[PDB]
């Protein structure tokens, strides 16, 4: 059954509800974006109305299947009317093709879903200037103080500076990096572009890419793996073992690998600084754990909320412990006094 928090009141609606049957008065399911925690449940045997971003679409048609009669694709920064109801999807600086969901309500409520996000201060130049907002359903992932990170910018830099010596010095060294979703994009694209390589990769993992409207994408990734020297592995494989075993499989064109994990926050970020970073070191395998984040750091998230000074809060992220809600709810009412709306 499905719970409150994914059921948006006055309407027809649900958001990222594909998981619990047929939900009892919703006309319209919308999907914020492509990773399985939320599509989970979709097929080519759904049904109903989905409602998503062109990218979304591109990969429910090609990768799980969807019939194209219940793919129903908005442009985004544009009104729109569903069922109805007028919405705006909005560019969540998460994924590619990740929304988040303006819904002005016939009563007057308006309410914004952020699916996941990773907030930034462009978004306060967006079409949500112009009013306000009345119920926030916030993705709160790292809803805690200890939860720091840097700039996305500041950890490509690093990767691009680390590949680029390390290849300099060693012609015959392979990059790998790991992937399970997409996302993330950028770290194996910026590498690439850095050592004048595409990017190699398996033929399920370069269907996907194709379905993400990437400008000149065919110009960055290609399928013959002897080509390359940046390849993609799935992240299970990024271990001393797996890295091993994968460099038996490239016919001596190479005698070291450099492997990166990108992951979201880990602890060492308490620590240690990006420039300071250093990697886990085998023989000839080097793996480096980076901090490249797609969700809101605790001071972004922050700063997006009290500037959008929301009547209510919702959490979509982290419900499932007493202890998880009372923090959030006591961060809350500390932003809310601090900046007093
Ligand atoms: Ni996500």
């Amino acid at each position: 059954t499905c719970p409150f928090y994914k059921k948006i009141p006055g309407t027809g609606f649900t958001v990222d509800a594909f998981q619990y049957g047929v939900v009892e008065g919703c006309t319209a399911y919308f999907l914020t974006h492509f990773h399985s925690d939320h599509y989970a449940g979709l097929s080519k045997h759904f049904t109903f109305p989905v409602y998503c971003s062109e990218i979304t679409g591109n990969l429910l048609k090609n990768k799980l299947h969807v019939q194209e009669q219940y793919i129903h694709p908005l442009p985004l920064d544009t009104e729109c009317i569903v069922n109805g109801v007028k919405v705006v999807l909005l560019d969540a600086n998460h994924c590619p093709g990740a929304v988040m969901i303006l819904f002005y309500l016939p009563n007057g409520t308006v309410i914004l879903h952020t699916g996941d996000f990773r907030a930034d201060p462009s978004m306060e130049r967006s079409l949500l200037a112009d009013q306000k907002v009345h119920m926030l359903y916030l993705d709160t992932t790292y809803c805690s103080p200890e939860y720091t990170f840097p700039s996305q910018q500041e950890v490509i830099r690093f990767a691009i500076n680390t590949a680029f010596e390390a290849v300099t010095l060693n012609p015959h060294a392979l990059v790998v990096c790991g992937t399970y979703s997409i996302g993330k994009e950028k770290v194996f694209l910026a590498i690439a572009d850095v050592l004048g390589s595409k990017v190699g990769m398996s033929q399920e993992k370069y269907k996907t890419l194709q379905c993400l409207n990437i400008p000149e994408i065919n110009s960055l990734i290609t399928t013959d793996m002897c080509s390359s020297l940046v390849h993609l592995l799935p992240m299970m494989q990024i271990n001393f073992k797996g890295l091993q075993s994968h460099l038996k499989k490239c016919g001596g064109k190479y005698n070291q690998i450099l492997a990166f994990r990108p992951t979201g926050w880990t602890h060492s970020n308490k620590f240690t600084r990006i420039a300071d970073v250093i990697p886990q070191t085998k023989g000839n395998i080097s793996i480096y754990g980076i901090p490249y984040s797609e969700h809101s750091s605790y001071l972004e998230m922050k700063r997006f909320v009290q500037w959008l000074k929301p009547q209510k809060i919702i959490p979509t992220v982290n419900v499932g412990t007493w202890k998880s809600r009372s923090t959030m709810e006591k961060y809350f009412r500390e932003w809310k006094l601090e900046a007093g709306y």
